[PDB]
Formats: C-alpha cells, structure tokens, sequence
C-alpha cells in the first residue's frame, strides 16, 4: 500500500505545516502536525478542558463507532519548547492520504498548554519519531508509520515541505519526479529516539565549506535551524547589523538586509538553504527588526534540522531493518 497526503504551511512564515488526517467511522478529518520528532499521535478532543480550545477541531470519540478506550492507559508529553499536552487514550481508524491503520493509539487531549490553545490551526500532532519515545504509560503504543510499516510498498516516508507554498507526504514510495540530481543517504542514530544524524559541515552564503562533524535530528516538527554557537556566529556575520538579542531571545536583523544562502553537508552531497527561507519577519508588529530563522542550540542541548533546513530538500525518512536518512536538492 501507499499513502499520499498535502501539508501546508500554517502562516505566512512557515511556522508550521499541517496535513489532513482521517479518524474513526464515519471519518473525522483533523489537521496534524506531522512531527518527526516526537512520538505520540494527539488530539484535541470532546475531553479537552474547553478554556483551552480556541477554533480548534475536536475528535469526538463518543461519535466513532470504531473508538474503543483503552482501559487504563493515560498520556503525558513535555516538549523540548516548553509546551506540553496529556490525557487518554483509544483506539480508532486513521487514514492519511489513501492509507488506513485500524486499531491506532489516538491519544485524546484533556489539557494543553498556552501554546497550542493559541494555535486555531493545529488540531493536533502525529508523531513519526521511533515509537521507543511514545509516552502512553502503563504499556507504550506504536506510532502510525510503525502500524502502517509491514504493508507499504517499501517501508518508508517522505517529506517534501515547501516554502511559502504547499508540499507533500508520501508513505511506502519515494517520488522520483519530485527532487533534482540523486539521493545521499546517511546513517541513523536510533538511541534518542529521533532521526538522528551526522552533517559534514557547512558553508554561508558563496564562502568555503568547513568540513565539520555536526550531529542532529531531521525534526519537521521545529520551525527553526538550531546549530552550534560557533556555526550561527558564523552565518550572522555576514549580515550587517545582525546580533544576538538577550531580550529577543536570539539573533535579529535589519529587515532590509539581504540574507546569505546556508549550505550544509550530507556526506559528499551539499543542501543549500536560500537565503529569504531564513527571514522570520518582524520580532513584533511593524518593528523594522526581523527575527532570524538560524538560532544557536546551546540552550536546547541538540542541533535540530528543522522546517528552516527540511523545506530546502526532498528527505527521505527510511525505516529499514537498520533506518536511514536521505537527503536530495529540489
Ligand atoms: O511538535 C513539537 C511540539 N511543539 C513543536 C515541536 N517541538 C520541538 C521541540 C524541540 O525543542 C525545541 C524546538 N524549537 C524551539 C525550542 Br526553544 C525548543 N519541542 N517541541
């Protein structure tokens, strides 16, 4: 089998993308945050406190006549930004893009925090890390790739974000109509948890590549591009007046700048970020200030490829017996 599902970014600034999920029967379609790097599928619910929902769409499992509860099992997630979400679990039919998994664990929020009662958008998160982080307790659950993997045509998804523009998710096939040259592949760390891989190094805007071991995760389900301080000094000298904020948080810009290009290396192979994908617009409305789309991770404690790197390749998130990463221009 395969699956083929459209993600489309939440606001004009990519912050986030979302994709059309099916649950339950009759179907219920929520928008999902597709998250490779975490690994609980969630959801707003009919449980949800209803001070924390605001314009969300809510699952009702009490309305799918597929819905079991699981008895005695709850959740609890605390993100590596400050959110987090809790609640109960059942299980129910998901379908994403032509792609059904019966008996998935279809975790029902009862409380959120500010961050996502805020977001109207996001309905929801389905996680596509390795279901080892999945937190339902007393008996961890299998995220959907995992429930789906055994029937794809080949065990693999594909993530083809785009910028400012819609983009798309593939399960079991690799579209070899949607990127440019070939596919490097590179080898996976499963010991977190994540997608976790080693870079070769990097370069700013038409300046020599430094050949550096730079380990992260492929994380769709980060906004930004979180790198060593070292690197994002780096990047940020070469755009006139940019400097690092405590107050903002990070390093900000003059709007009118001209961002550089930021390439970094997959094996042999280069993935060249465009230089406006990193432009994060106005720290606050109608400020001449612009926040920046590459960050240091010094505070996180994990260099994260988020949207900011994903968008500017065709990725390709192999679940083999021994899983790998591959990355393609576009
Ligand atoms: O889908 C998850 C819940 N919200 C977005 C995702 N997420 C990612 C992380 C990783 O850690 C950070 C990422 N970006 C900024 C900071 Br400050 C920390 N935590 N949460």
């Amino acid at each position: 089998s395969t699956g083929s599902a459209t993600t489309t970014p939440i606001d004009s600034l990519d912050d986030a993308y979302i994709t059309p999920v099916q649950i339950g029967t009759p179907a219920q379609t929520l928008n999902l945050d597709f998250d490779t790097g975490s690994s609980d599928l969630w959801v707003f619910s009919s449980e949800t406190t209803a001070s924390e929902v605001d314009g969300q769409t809510i699952y009702t499992p009490s309305k799918s006549t597929t819905a079991k509860l699981l008895s005695g099992a709850t959740w609890s997630i605390s993100y590596g930004d400050g959110s987090s979400s809790s609640g109960d679990v059942y299980t129910d039919t998901v379908s994403v893009g032509g792609l059904t998994v019966t008996g998935q664990a279809v975790e029902s929020a009862k409380k959120v925090s500010s961050s996502f009662t805020e977001d109207s958008t996001i309905d929801g998160l389905l996680g596509l890390a390795f279901s080892t982080l999945n937190t339902v307790s007393p008996t961890q659950q299998k995220t959907f790739f995992d429930n789906a993997k055994a029937s794809l045509d080949s065990p693999v998804f594909t993530a083809d974000l785009g910028y400012h523009a819609p983009g798309t998710y593939n399960f079991g096939f690799i579209d070899t109509t949607a990127y440019t040259g070939s596919i490097t592949y590179t080898a996976v760390s499963t010991k977190q948890g994540f997608w976790e891989w080693t870079s070769t190094g990097y370069a700013v805007g038409s300046g020599t590549f430094k050949s550096t071991s730079i380990d992260g995760i492929a994380d769709t389900g980060t906004t930004l591009l979180y790198l060593p301080a070292t690197v994002v000094s780096a990047y940020w000298a070469q755009v006139s007046g940019a400097k690092s904020s405590s107050s903002v948080g990070g390093y900000v810009f003059p709007c009118s700048a001209t961002l550089p290009s930021f390439t970094f290396g997959v094996g042999s192979a280069r993935i060249v970020i465009p230089g406006d994908y990193i432009d994060f617009g106005p720290i606050s409305t109608g400020s001449s200030s612009c926040f920046g789309g590459i960050q240091s991770s010094a505070g996180i404690g994990i260099n994260i490829f988020g949207d900011v790197a994903l968008k500017a390749a065709f990725v390709v998130f192999n679940g083999a017996t021994t899983p790998t990463l591959g990355f393609a221009s576009k």
